[PDB]
């Protein structure tokens, strides 16, 4: 099915960025507390 080896690289690439995106929102929201 979906994500067998090919779509794995695509779907994984999501977390690699999306999971990293929440990290920015944190550093961002804190940057609005001391810039």
């Amino acid at each position: 099915l979906q994500r067998m080896k090919q779509l794995e690289d695509k779907v994984e690439e999501l977390l690699s960025k999306n999971y990293h995106l929440e990290n920015e929102v944190a550093r961002l929201k804190k940057l609005v507390g001391e810039r």
